[PDB]
């Protein structure tokens, strides 16, 4: 049944838990209260398991996606900041932690995809989508290419299919209506169609993966590529000199990519929660804090204003933030899963000519909405 007077956390092993275990020092030198930092195997399987029996952390920390599951369950307690420090976040983080009206779990960081280019093939990379194909038939000249990212997942070319309209679940006044799917409508339809074309007219294949577009991007053969925060680390060390920029632009509207936030949720039948409280408020979510973590491993863009307009100095995060809230936070309702299938399927089918743009949106769409 938890034990009292003490903070047991888990974030997974590909986090910073060294970088966090230094914040935990802290508090318990501040005090006395020890903190235990654990990267347990499959811990958001484990979680769900453990907290069911009114055991585990006190604090977890998972993309804020998987908490809805969670808060469904009645896993994580109602969190009360009060609005002193609801203010030192960004708004839109606050949204990915809300469900049913409450607030179950502290934004920690943000994530969310931007156009990667090559500074040596393309110093002045294209502001609208509109651009690529002219931009393609220069580059395919010199044996290259304008553009190369995964097309096998919905989340890297929903960015570009939510553009001029489409959208996952309406959000109205907190909450999302899972009657009113956007996957078939004229936006969405335009974004796929445009995104076909390019197929169509030989400036991408069908087949792009994310492994064949990262190989690309890395070894200098593609111009343009389009990732998150995660896959930096594996340029670096490509030694290409790459730039990280907003995202296309179609239509004149911006691409909204889908935004993950990494959030600290605290067990509902945890004996700690004002613990907890005071350890996420004012000791991890502090610039002195986060630096903490992020110094370890890079958190990306993060939810704290004071801190992400430090690290904005990196022009790679001011760009993931700034792609982030022309975005939109994943929904964390189980419909979700059903929007991810079905669309993965309807952008599939409609690249390789399995079916037109029309009849895959509108197949997507009526399964979605059931
Ligand atoms: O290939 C590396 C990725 O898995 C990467 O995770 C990022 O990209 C995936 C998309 O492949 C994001 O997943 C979201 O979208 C898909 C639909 O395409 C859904 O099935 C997922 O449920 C949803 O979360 C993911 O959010 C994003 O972080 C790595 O795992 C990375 O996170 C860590 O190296």
């Amino acid at each position: 049944a938890i034990e009292e007077g003490k903070l047991v956390i888990w974030i997974n092993g590909d986090k910073g838990y060294n970088g966090l275990a230094e914040v935990g020092k802290k508090f318990e030198k501040d005090t006395g209260i020890k903190v235990t930092v654990e990267h347990p195997d499959k811990l958001e399987e484990k979680f769900p398991q453990v907290a069911a029996t009114g055991d585990g952390p006190d604090i977890i920390f998972w993309a804020h996606d998987r908490f809805g599951g969670y808060a469904q369950s009645g896993l994580l307690a109602e969190i009360t900041p009060d609005k002193a420090f609801q203010d030192k976040l960004y708004p839109f983080t606050w949204d990915a932690v809300r469900y049913n009206g409450k607030l179950i779990a502290y934004p920690i960081a943000v994530e969310a995809l931007s156009l990667i280019y090559n500074k040596d093939l393309l110093p002045n990379p294209p502001k609208t989508w509109e651009e690529i194909p002219a931009l393609d038939k220069e580059l395919k000249a010199k044996g290259k290419s304008a553009l190369m990212f995964n097309l096998q997942e919905p989340y890297f070319t929903w960015p570009l299919i939510a553009a001029d309209g489409g959208y996952a679940f309406k959000y109205e006044n907190g909450k999302y209506d899972i009657k009113d799917v956007g996957v078939d409508n004229a936006g969405a339809k335009a974004g796929l169609t445009f995104l076909v074309d390019l197929i169509k007219n030989k400036h991408m294949n069908a087949d792009t993966d994310y492994s064949i577009a990262e190989a690309a991007f890395n070894k200098g053969e593609t111009a343009m590529t389009i990732n998150g925060p995660w896959a930096w680390s594996n340029i670096d060390t490509s030694k290409v000199n790459y730039g990280v920029t907003v995202l296309p632009t179609f239509k004149g509207q911006p691409s909204k990519p889908f935004v993950g936030v990494l959030s600290a949720g605290i067990n509902a039948a945890s004996p700690n929660k004002e613990l907890a409280k005071e350890f996420l408020e004012n000791y991890l979510l502090t610039d002195e804090g986060l630096e903490a973590v992020n110094k370890d491993k890079p958190l990306g863009a993060v939810a704290l204003k004071s801190y992400e307009e430090e690290l904005a100095k990196d022009p790679r995060i001011a760009a993931t933030m700034e792609n982030a809230q022309k975005g939109e936070i994943m929904p964390n309702i189980p419909q979700m899963s059903a929007f991810w299938y079905a669309v993965r399927t309807a952008v599939i089918n409609a690249a390789s000519g399995r079916q037109t743009v029309d009849e895959a949106l509108k197949d997507a769409q009526t399964r979605i909405t059931k």
